[PDB]
């Protein structure tokens, strides 16, 4: 539970590839943790139940200070699960030049800073 959290795909084993370094390792493994975490935002696939206290009613959806409003909830589960995958892109992209992020995703930039933008190694 709780909203910091890293959400884990279970089930997966990793036979890493002999020849690999330590670097392309993680690429691998984290290519494969991309793609399932991208299939847990894709479908909805968390296996995580929300609290059965949020049945009492809550406060609507907050606007942005463009005047956009959007989901609350939904959002911090589905940019939560973006988090994670990113993650692994920035880590990925890192160890590997050549790598390709997946076609939802898209790269950080100076646009967003409606929180606090720090980044992290």
């Amino acid at each position: 539970g709780a909203m910091e959290q890293k959400t884990v795909i279970p089930g997966m084993p990793t036979v890493i590839p002999p020849g690999l370094t330590r670097e392309q390792e993680r690429a691998y493994i984290v290519q494969l943790q991309i793609e399932d975490l991208t299939r847990k935002l894709r479908t909805g696939d968390l296996g995580i139940p929300p609290n059965p206290e949020d049945r009492s009613p809550s406060p609507e959806p907050i606007y942005n200070s463009e005047g956009k409003r959007l989901n609350t909830r939904e959002f911090r589960t589905r940019k939560k699960l973006e988090e994670e995958r990113h993650n692994l892109i920035t880590e990925m992209v890192a160890l590997n030049p050549d790598f390709k992020p997946p076609a939802d995703y898209k790269p950080p930039a100076t646009r967003v800073s409606d929180k606090v933008m720090i980044p992290q190694d």
